[PDB]
């Protein structure tokens, strides 16, 4: 009773982390198919029940709270947006990852530029600090694999004027993990983009950049005041706090639903 | 003192629907523009003060709760989407309206081909009947006007097997749209989509399309049980509660935040 390749994958679909039945026990494809196809069936219709969130749009509600409450002020922007942009941010013609949507128009890798226009233009008008943050969707041709998505959300904080220190910047990240219960560390790296960057990571997991700014790219933005940000992918944190083996998982998604295959 | 077309268009997006304010008054652009400005400053900093909610995101969050309470699941899909979908939906090469990514891909129109695929699926692991929503963006080349957008934002509830009646669709649209407190009346109108439409209607303006299933249509998808749906606007439910004069001030937008202009 050897399982081909093909059968071993639909009981991976239909495994989940907290499952304890391992799929090399000898038992036959059948009998393991119908048990996980039960328990999920199970789970499916104990969410439909009962609970009914989306775990995207639910995280998405529960970071929205949590910033908002500390004085940040919530922006949704277009996810669509100028190819110019592009050239701006520096990514010379990494400029491979871009989809490209008609003659000039591209679908946004990072939220970042928007924001930048974002804080210029709210500083013409609201008391220093301005704190601000967005979360959405955010495209990228990748390699295949664990920890990358084509189509993942972002969620970027950022606070321009007083306040913008590297001290501060952690203090609001240890905050924010601690809020949703996840260990990580900081390390130093750097992009062509911005230069250093601290880098927040949970293993060899990296759930986010940031960045003290001011940086020399602030001129092309007419950013022109000490500043810092942070940039962060919710299904990377999904994958952290589910324990899921592949971010598929927790994506945009005809093929699972809260984690659970809806091949069923 | 009369005003030339910039000074009135600058005039125009400072001015909010309560403000009792005439740009013909006599007065000159520079009084009128102070005082504008003054009142947008004032309003941006109480909301930054006190609220800090975006409208869209807001009432995203206040539609998925009444629809999460009365049985429906939470649905969040692709936004990037095959254009094969497109074909089979039958918008024969209308089909002029649709944003292409690459050779193979397409941004979202509607919701349906995406929900339509959910109702396949879960029908074989839910009970009867089946209950499923979605909010997100939606994406069609327009001529510009103060009704569409090429970037907005889209509800569609439906539901699949007892209960999917004309009279059960109406009372559910009447229920939503008394809880959002907007009057309507129901016109008949038809597409080539989907056949016969129930037009939801406040005034001249169209918030929502809905059909009464099955149609042929329908084997396409694997559908094969009655069924009923409806597709809202978001901006076009906004524009109608805080009296817009134009749909932009409802949309994605570093020009407008909740209805200000962020040009201060
Ligand atoms: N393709 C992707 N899929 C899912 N999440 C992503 C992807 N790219 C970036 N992110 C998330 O967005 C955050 C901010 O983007 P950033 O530009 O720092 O990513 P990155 O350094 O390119 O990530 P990596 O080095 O893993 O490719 C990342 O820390 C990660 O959490
Ligand atoms: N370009 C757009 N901008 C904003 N809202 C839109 C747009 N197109 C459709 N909607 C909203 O989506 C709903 C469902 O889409 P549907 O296909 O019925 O639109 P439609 O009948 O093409 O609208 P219209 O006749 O105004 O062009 C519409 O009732 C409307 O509220
Ligand atoms: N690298 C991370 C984000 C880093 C934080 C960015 N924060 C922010 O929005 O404000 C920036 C303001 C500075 C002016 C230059 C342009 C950038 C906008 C990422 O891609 O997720
Ligand atoms: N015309 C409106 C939507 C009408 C309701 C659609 N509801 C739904 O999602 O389920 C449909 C199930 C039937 C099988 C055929 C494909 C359609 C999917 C609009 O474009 O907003
Ligand atoms: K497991
Ligand atoms: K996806
Ligand atoms: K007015
Ligand atoms: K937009
Ligand atoms: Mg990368
Ligand atoms: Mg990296
Ligand atoms: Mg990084
Ligand atoms: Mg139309
Ligand atoms: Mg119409
Ligand atoms: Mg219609």
């Amino acid at each position: 009773p050897a399982l081909t390749k093909s059968q071993t994958d639909r009981l991976e679909v239909l495994l989940n982390p907290k499952d304890e039945i391992s799929l090399n026990s000898g038992k036959p494809f059948r009998e393991l198919e119908s048990e996980l196809l039960s328990r999920r069936k199970k789970d499916l219709q104990q969410i439909y029940a009962e609970e009914r969130e989306n775990y995207l749009g639910k995280l998405e509600r529960e970071i929205t709270r949590f910033f908002v409450d500390r004085g940040f002020l919530e922006i949704k922007s277009p996810i669509l947006i100028p190819l110019e942009y592009i050239e701006r941010m520096g990514i010379d013609n990494l400029s491979k990852q871009i989809f490209r949507v008609d003659k000039n128009f591209c679908l946004r890798p990072m939220l970042a530029p928007n924001l930048a226009n974002y804080l210029r233009k709210l500083d013409r008008a609201l008391p220093d600090p301005i704190k601000i943050f967005e979360i959405g969707p955010c495209y990228r041709k990748e390699s295949d694999g664990k920890e990358h998505l084509e189509e993942f959300t972002m969620l970027n904080f950022c606070q321009m004027g007083s306040g913008c220190t590297r001290e501060n910047l952690e203090s609001i990240i240890t905050d924010f993990l601690n809020h949703l219960g996840i260990d990580f560390k900081i390390v130093g790296d750097s992009c062509m983009v911005f230069g250093d960057t601290l880098d927040v990571m949970h293993g060899d997991l990296e759930l986010s950049s940031a960045v003290v700014g001011p940086i020399p790219l602030d001129r092309e933005w007419g950013i022109d005041k000490p500043w810092i940000g942070a940039g962060f992918g919710l299904e990377r944190l999904l994958k952290v706090k589910h324990d899921f083996k592949n971010i598929k998982r927790a994506a945009r998604s005809g093929s699972y639903y809260n984690g659970i295959s809806t091949n069923l």
